[PDB]
């Protein structure tokens, strides 16, 4: 049908006219710190990328980008299910229950951990980190998974997706260009390119473009797949509006424009003249490099002796003749290098590299005083910050969704909701200090007078600990007052008839004979 | 049977045009690095 908005080619085409002012900073913005990672895309093989005269900026998105990937995605449990614990509460019969209950969300939790790890999602999240610093602006694209097989997740950098968005957050519009080949095409995609007619080389490529638009009159995302063709028949996704594979990343965010800036270019001016300062150092020392010897032509030597002798020949003339054409710019080489030095110090604590080599550098700044390095923590907490928001949480709502309907998880009784906690951590930590507070309790077992029934729960209820599974209750006791006296109940009993039975098993010989038959024994011993 | 692409032979020829980009690259980038690494193969 119309299907309300056409065509998804040329909204494609429309909007491409508004990644252009990002696209062509981004094209600017990698070629002062690494220009293999967002290439101009009028770019081939060959089209060799010219290394930057300045290394701070290959040196300093490394160097960030694996730190925001050490610090948002650590390789143990960075998400945790939090279950609204008085609804909780009201629904079960406590307390047993209730860690039950979180037993099965630490087992989705680390289910999610074995998914994330086994389909190398590790490996595209820190292409699009290295994307985010550079562009900002990656959608990433999560694929249902049709089996237990291998399942990556392929990602689209700004030159390959447009999307458009309202003043307001939410995401109007999303349109992703592919470029599958015609071999390459999936089966029904295929059945639509022959479907419009002609026939196609194995390896010409095809531009087939998504429509992730949001619906008319509805809440919930459309997705259709097209061809040059309207559509291919395998298109219509009813994708909710919290829970769809599409997600468009976002580094700094700015508001209304449709897409984020990036990071690294707050600081793109400043590589801009770091860069023209370390090219003219470089360009210093390359005049100095060129050995030029310059006679004095009112003099005596004449270098026609001085080339076609020996290893140690005497020679006619005047040391004073021969000078060599040397570099100046001994007072100004330090002025350049002394303000280049202070542009890396400046922009070494905007990315979070240590301070290091380039100074004098002269530490002994020694030792303890080294937990200012805490203070890169803080400058590198403020900068994912927004972007736990916008990465760090959709990626679990779709996979929420998605182990659901392949099964490979238990279907949440909808109430189960998550943080992104930089990973318990809380439940660990406030477990291990009330630990040690009631081992200082230890030597008052025999005091007849501390109530220490209460003082065990005033600490449970200092430090934030829940309860109810924290006390032995009233019951509780006599069972557990049992448990001891049946334990020597039956060590006593035990060793009563053992010994109560073979003393009496064996004596008046004729007896001992007759109990070894019991067994089984003939006269042996 | 023709096996629907031919030949191979010549799939090999007409992509060797597209390695030449990537491979005089590598000749002059391992000629700073180890030139041992990555001969030019018109090399013996």
């Amino acid at each position: 049908t119309g299907l309300a908005e056409d065509g998804a080619k040329s909204v494609y085409e429309r909007l491409k006219n508004d990644r252009a002012p990002y696209e062509t900073r981004a094209q600017n913005c990698a070629q002062y710190t690494i220009p293999s990672l967002f290439p101009k895309d009028s770019d081939n093989a060959s089209t060799d990328y010219q290394t930057p005269w300045q290394a701070v900026g290959a040196r300093g998105l490394n160097n960030l980008a694996s730190k925001l990937m050490l610090a948002l995605f650590p390789m143990q449990t960075w998400m945790r299910l939090t279950i609204s614990e008085y609804e909780a509460k009201q629904l079960l019969s406590d307390p047993d229950g209730l860690a039950k209950v979180d037993e099965g969300l630490s087992m989705v939790e680390r289910i999610i951990m074995n998914y994330i790890e086994s389909n190398s999602y590790r490996v595209t999240l820190f292409e699009a980190l290295k994307q985010l610093v550079v562009a900002g602006n990656v959608l990433l694209y999560l694929p249902e998974p049709e089996g237990s097989n291998y399942n990556p997740m392929k990602l689209y950098r700004l030159s390959s997706y447009v999307v458009q968005r309202d003043a307001f957050g939410n995401v109007l519009q999303m349109v992703t260009r592919d470029q599958i080949a015609f071999g390459a095409l999936p089966e029904d995609i295929r059945k639509a390119v022959e479907g419009q007619g002609g026939e196609k080389k194995a390896d010409e490529t095809i531009d087939v473009y998504t429509h992730i638009y949001l619906d008319e009159d509805s809440g919930e995302y459309l997705r259709y797949e097209e061809v040059e063709g309207m559509e291919v028949q395998g298109s219509d996704g009813t994708y909710p509006k919290e829970a769809c594979p599409y997600i468009p990343i976002r580094m700094v965010r700015l508001d209304g424009e449709s897409y984020g800036r990036s990071y690294i270019e707050e600081y793109l001016g400043d590589l801009r003249s770091l860069e023209n300062l370390q090219e003219a150092i470089v360009k210093m020392s390359m005049i100095s490099s060129k050995v030029i010897g310059l006679v004095n032509p009112a003099g005596i030597t004449q270098p026609r002796r001085l080339t076609k002798a020996q290893t140690g020949d005497f020679v006619t003339g005047r040391p004073e003749d021969i000078s060599f054409l040397q570099l100046e710019k001994q007072a100004d080489f330090t002025v350049a290098k002394a303000v280049s030095d202070a542009i890396e110090a400046r922009l070494s604590f905007a990315f979070m590299l240590n301070s290091a080599v380039q100074r004098t550098g002269e530490r002994v700044t020694a030792e303890e005083i080294r937990y200012v390095a805490s203070e890169l923590e803080d400058t590198l907490g403020g900068v994912y910050s927004i972007l736990s928001q916008e990465l760090q949480l959709p990626l679990v709502r779709v996979l929420l969704k998605q182990l659901q309907a392949t099964q490979q998880i238990p279907e949440l009784p909808k109430e189960a909701v998550e943080p992104t906690i930089s990973g318990r951590g809380q439940d660990l930590d406030k477990l291990e200090r009330c630990v040690t507070a009631w081992a200082a309790l230890a030597p008052m077992r025999d005091d007849p007078d501390i109530n220490l029934a209460m003082i065990k729960l005033r600490i449970a209820n200092a430090i934030g600990i829940d309860t109810s599974g924290i006390l032995l209750t009233e019951e509780q006791k006599q069972q557990k007052m049992a448990q001891q006296s049946m334990q020597m109940g039956m060590d006593n009993g035990a060793a009563a008839l053992a010994q109560g039975m073979a003393a009496q098993a064996t004596a008046s010989p004729e007896a001992m004979a007759a109990a070894a038959d019991s067994v089984g024994l003939q006269p042996g011993i």
